[PDB]
C-alpha cells in the first residue's frame, strides 16, 4: 500500500504493509531511532519535507533501514537536519554521547538516492550491506568545522559485499569513506571536504579483516587532513587487496596527501609497521595535488613483504615534506 507517516512511531508500525513509504516532516522522538528495518522487499521509501530529531545524548542510530530490493530517495526540497551542533563539542566518540546517523545494516540490493543530510552529530552513514547503492548523497556537516564536529565519518563500510558511493558530496570532519572491511566497493565521482580522506583501514582486529576490491575515484579532497590513506594495525592479521585510488586530485591536506602504514597501534601511528596484514595489488593512477607544507606527501610505511604487487601512475603530491621514512613499498612507488 502506499503509506505516509508523519510520525517515526506510525513508520514502525506500519511499515511492513507499504509498498511505498513517504516519510513527511518527521521529528523523531528523543533517543529512539526512525526505525525502518525489515521493509518489505522492493519497498519505496521517499523522504519528505524537513526529518528532524529531538535531542538526547545517546548512541543511536537516529534512523535504522533494512530490507531487500528498497529504494529509498527524497522528494524535492526535502532534508534530514540532524543538527549535530547540539552534540558537538569537540570530542567526537568522546564528551557526550552522539548518535550515529543511520544504520544500513541489512539494507541489502538497495539504492538510497539524493538524500540531502546536513549536521550529523557524529558518522553518517554505517554500512553493513550487500549490492548497496549511495548516489548524489549529500552529507553537509560543514558547522562542524566551527561548532567542534567530530568522527563525524561520511561512509564507514564493513561486512559489506558490493558497495556503490557514486557522486556523494561530503563536508565534514572525519573519513569522506572509512573501510574496516569488505569487498567490491566503488566510490566514485566523490567530494571530500573538511574530512580525513578516503580511507582503507584501520584494517585488523576485527571479525572480518580482509578489504577487496575497492575502487576510489574521480574523487577530490579538499582541506582535509590526508587524501588516500590504508592503515593497517600493528601486529594484526588480515589482507587489503585490489584497492584502486585513481583521478583523486588533492589540495588544503594538512597530514598526508598519499599514506598507506602498517603501525596503527592504539589508534595512533609508532614508525614500526608489522607484516601480518598484506597490502596488495594497490594501484595508485592520476593521484594529484597539494599538501600543506608541514603535511608529509606521501608515506608509504610498510611491514616486511606485506606490500606486494602495485601500480604508481602518476602520482605527484606536492607543497610538502618528502618522507626519507617510507619503507618496504614496492619499488614502482615512490615517496
Ligand atoms: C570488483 O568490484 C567491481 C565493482 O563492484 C566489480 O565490477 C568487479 O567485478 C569486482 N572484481 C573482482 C575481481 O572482484
Ligand atoms: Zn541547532
Ligand atoms: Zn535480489
Ligand atoms: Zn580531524
Amino acid at each position: 500500500d502506499s503509506c505516509t507517516f508523519t510520525t517515526a512511531a506510525a513508520a514502525k508500525a506500519g511499515k511492513a504493509k507499504c509498498s511505498t513509504i513517504t516519510l513527511n516532516n518527521i521529528e523523531v522522538p528523543a533517543g529512539t531511532t526512525l526505525d525502518l528495518t525489515g521493509l518489505t522487499s522492493g519497498t519505496k521509501v521517499i523522504f519528505e519535507g524537513t526529518t528532524t530529531f529531538q535531542y538526547e545524548e545517546w548512541a543511536g542510530p537516529l534512523i535504522s533501514m533494512s530490507g531487500e530490493h528498497i529504494t529509498v530517495t527524497g522528494a524535492s526540497g526535502h532534508l534530514i537536519n540532524c543538527d549535530g551542533a547540539r552534540w558537538w563539542d569537540g570530542k567526537g566518540t568522546s564528551g557526550k554521547k552522539k548518535p550515529k546517523f543511520f544504520y544500513a545494516h541489512g539494507l541489502d540490493s538497495s539504492s538510497i538516492t539524493g538524500l540531502n543530510i546536513k549536521n550529523t552529530p557524529l558518522m553518517a552513514f554505517s554500512v553493513q550491506a550487500n549490492d548497496i547503492t549511495f548516489t548524489d548523497v549529500t552529507i553537509n556537516n560543514a558547522d562542524g568545522d566551527t561548532q567542534g564536529g567530530h568522527n563525524t565519518d561520511a561512509f564507514d563500510v564493513g561486512n559489506s559485499v558490493g558497495v556503490n558511493i557514486i557522486k556523494p558530496w561530503v563536508h565534514n570532519q572525519d573519513d569522506c569513506l572509512a573501510v574496516n572491511s569488505g569487498e567490491n566497493i566503488w566510490f566514485t565521482g566523490g567530494t571530500c571536504i573538511g574530512g580525513h580522506g578516503l580511507s582503507i583501514g584501520s584494517v585488523g582486529d576485527r571479525s572480518n579483516n580482509v578489504v577487496k576490491n575497492v575502487t576510489i575515484e574521480h574523487s577530490t579532497v579538499s582541506n582535509s587532513e590526508n587524501a588516500v590513506r590504508i592503515k593497517t594495525i600493528s601486529g594484526a592479521t588480515g589482507s587489503v587487496s585490489e584497492i584502486t585510488y585513481s583521478n583523486i586530485v588533492m589540495s588544503g591536506i594538512s597530514d598526508y596527501g598519499v599514506v598507506i602504514q602498517q603501525d596503527y597501534e592504539d589508534g595512533k601511528p609508532t614508525g614500526k609497521p608489522t607484516n601480518g596484514v598484506t597490502i596488495q595489488d594497490v594501484k595508485l593512477e592520476s593521484v594529484t595535488g597539494s599538501v600543506d607544507s608541514g603535511a608529509t606527501e606521501i608515506y608509504l610505511l610498510c611491514g616486511s613483504g606485506s606490500c606486494s604487487d602495485w601500480t604508481w601512475d602518476d602520482v605527484k603530491v606536492t607543497g610538502g615534506k618528502k618522507s626519507t621514512a617510507c619503507k618496504n613499498f614496492p619499488s614502482v612507488a615512490s615517496c
